[PDB]
């Protein structure tokens, strides 16, 4: 069957995604907060579920384990405008099948939900390492002040760790 | 006990890490390729293991499951100069306990190996969203040419998805 649960507090985004999925033949329900997500996930069987992390006042990450318990057969994808390695690690531990940064289109969201999608994506990443172009001197200073710690340096510079690393790469 | 296995093909980096761990009382073995890693992990019990992804001619990612089978009690950390969400997702599925971008110092490597470290790091990330500063017009063009897909856009621009997202953020 093709029942899809979209969990995101942004109802406009959620509606656009729902309409795109419906045009592809999915039957879509939306939840805009943790109460609604648990109500829905306790009432109907879903084959696919998307989960926003910054769920208004609620933690989307905190929903993943309870969702897996309610929906053991569902494929579950974190779909987030706040992407980070740290949340991706914890989301997978909690039971998420995959994790995608916004913006993503409907085709890529469906792709990311399929069996083995993560393994393909990991290989593609290893084949395509990223490098990014006075700023250099400022980052070398903050990095040295943080005992050569990119995580601490990332937080101080208000940039992603991945961005720091790509900029530091030869 | 405090037996530590460092798996990295860069023997200079591996030696510097080993010496820093030894000064903290760990007994360290190094493996520089997949053959050595499996030989060591089949011969002695380790409490901690670090795994490089781009392991010379070898896949570090491919080592994680066999290492968990040989070393069910070990804490296992991916430590990589090629960080990506996609490899972090797959590494955790394979059994890694955590994942850190290089450069990291010895204190942060040890921190990342402790129980519950990932959950703390995920919370810290959600509290500290990142935003980054004509380039805008070029990224809006590639994004539109890729059907609003940040993953495809990231690969085309040769930048990290996280970097794109932070630069797109309001
Ligand atoms: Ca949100
Ligand atoms: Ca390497």
């Amino acid at each position: 069957d093709k029942n899809f649960l979209v969990i995101d507090d942004n109802e406009v985004f959620a509606g656009t995604l729902a309409r795109g999925l419906e045009r592809r033949g999915y039957a879509v329900r939306q939840a805009h907060n943790k109460d609604e997500a648990l109500k829905l996930a306790g009432a109907e069987k879903f084959e696919f579920i998307t989960v926003d992390l910054h769920l208004g006042n609620d933690s989307g990450l905190s929903l993943i384990a309870p969702l897996c318990d309610l929906q053991p057969d569902a494929r579950i994808l974190v779909l987030t405008g706040y992407a980070s390695i740290a949340t991706a690690v914890q989301a997978v531990k909690d039971g998420a099948d995959n994790y995608l940064a916004k913006p993503a289109n409907v085709e890529s969201i469906l792709a990311a939900l399929q069996t083995n999608a993560s393994e393909v994506q990991a290989e593609e990443a290893l084949e395509n390492p990223v490098v990014l172009s006075l700023e250099w001197e400022h980052i070398q200073r903050v990095l040295a002040e943080n005992n050569n710690n990119i995580s601490a340096t990332a937080r101080a510079l208000n940039m992603h760790r991945r961005t720091l690393q790509r900029k530091l790469a030869k």
